[PDB]
């Protein structure tokens, strides 16, 4: 009962690859990428991942439909949209790329969700506000801050772990 969380890979193959290895060596049923995968060729790299993918689009994602199509070739279970609202291990998740805070806030204050993954490069966090777990793993590529990171959430224990790549 462990979920991988990543975002902002920005075509950084070596780090994308380390992330996948880390998610495989761990249980990890599903992996969430709120990301700016950025380029289509990155999706290929995800064939080596032994888990389904719940993705969301960032501002820099150009080939939107091709990204969707390719993620589904990897597995029909995989999904991707601007916003994703799903339930996992009996938990209500809201997932999106960290664009406007106004959507983050309604999401938290609406009370409709147990977890809000608001992925983006800055403002890395794992906090609880109004009983809603708020998580942002930060950039997987580590280009703007110099610190590459991903995260793993144990849905069962409601505990999170930031992993510096």
């Amino acid at each position: 009962m462990k979920i991988g969380i990543m975002s902002d890979t920005h075509d950084h193959l070596p780090n994308i690859r380390k992330a996948i290895e880390i998610f495989n060596d761990e249980n990890v049923e599903t992996v969430i990428h709120c990301g700016d995968f950025v380029s289509l060729f990155v999706i290929k790299e995800f064939e080596n991942l032994n888990a389904n993918i719940i993705a969301t689009y960032g501002n820099n994602d150009g080939e939107r439909c091709k990204l969707k199509e390719w993620l589904k070739d990897i597995n029909e279970e995989n999904i991707i949209d601007d916003f994703i609202s799903v339930e996992i291990d009996d938990l209500k998740f809201f997932i999106t790329h960290g664009h406007h805070q106004s959507v983050l806030e309604m999401a938290i204050k609406s009370g409709l969700y147990d977890v809000v993954i608001y992925g983006h490069t800055h403002e890395r966090v794992f906090e609880e506000v109004d009983d809603v777990l708020v998580i942002n793993p930060g950039e997987c590529c580590g280009y703007l801050t110099g610190i590459p990171t991903i995260g793993i959430l144990d849905t069962e224990k409601k505990e999170y772990r930031e992993i510096v790549l």
